[PDB]
Parts: structure tokens; sequence; C-alpha cells
């Protein structure tokens, strides 16, 4: 899977995570290392949010 969907509302509170909005959709471009948090686009830009707030399309 590469296409995701945000399941809960996330609001970025720094400079490299990505708010989202749950229905919205994302490309999912990695995983950290200990697996808490994925990179994302949406039509926001780019950065982090919590791998368990998507899921995949």
């Amino acid at each position: 899977p590469n296409l995701f969907v945000a399941l809960y509302d996330f609001e970025s509170r720094t400079e490299n995570t990505l708010s989202i909005t749950k229905g919205e959709k994302l490309r999912v471009l990695g995983y950290n290392h200990n697996g808490e948090w994925c990179e994302a686009q949406t039509k926001n830009g780019q950065g982090w949010v919590p791998s368990n707030y998507i899921t995949p399309v």
C-alpha cells in the first residue's frame, strides 16, 4: 500500500509533523525506526504523522 487515509484528526505541534483531518488522503513515504510515525504527503505538504492514525485505502 502507498495511498492512505486519515482515521483520526491529528494536529501538528512541531516543525516536522503534518496536520491531517479524518478522511483526508495521504501518500505514505515510509516509517521511522520504532514505527510510531510515518512520513506523509497531502495537499498541505509533507511531514510526519502517527502511524496508527492512518490506514491504507
